[PDB]
């Protein structure tokens, strides 16, 4: 029952964004082994991969969780599915990614899984929020705390 302190990056782009990112916190704090502690700010992001898509909406989520790692990823995935559901056909899919960003200073490196997010440090979405509720934790790969490897971008914005 060791509890590990954990941060997951959260986004959508299609949908009521804010909808889908507040009922992803909420479902993942429902689990017993997850408890929701802390929540970044949302930001407005360019889309980041494929440019002709809509822009998302993300932030990062703080979590005290005694599941391990691949249970964490577990949660993540019925986290996933279930907010993609389609509410009405015509209305069309809904998005919501929900990434492992840190699970305690821990690297983790699995075919189904690395940990830390292994180029989140090339993405600007990712690091201004967590650096929120994060800035003082060590990032293990480089081993700079979030608040030394965020930079400036201006296709990040905060929503509200
Ligand atoms: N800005 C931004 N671009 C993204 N591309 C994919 S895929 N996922 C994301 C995301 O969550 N944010």
């Amino acid at each position: 029952s060791h509890m590990i302190q954990a941060y997951l990056g959260l986004g959508s782009n299609i949908g009521d964004r804010e909808s889908q990112l507040n009922d992803a916190i909420k479902i993942l704090n429902e689990y017993d082994g997850i408890s929701v502690s802390n929540i970044s700010p949302i930001y407005e992001t360019a889309p980041v991969g494929y440019t002709e898509q809509p822009n998302f909406l993300n932030l990062c989520v703080e979590i005290q969780t005694t599941l391990t790692v691949l249970q964490l990823l577990e949660c993540c995935l019925k986290t996933e599915e279930c907010l993609h559901r389609i509410r009405k056909e015509r209305w069309g899919p809904r998005t919501l990614d929900v990434d492992i960003l840190l699970y305690g200073e821990e690297m983790i490196d699995l075919p189904k899984l690395s940990v830390p997010h292994p180029r989140m440090n090339e993405r600007a979405f990712v690091l201004i929020p967590l650096n929120d509720i994060a800035a003082n934790v060590v990032e293990p790969r480089s081993k700079l705390k979030v608040k030394d490897l965020v930079f400036v971008d201006d296709s990040v914005k905060r929503y509200k």
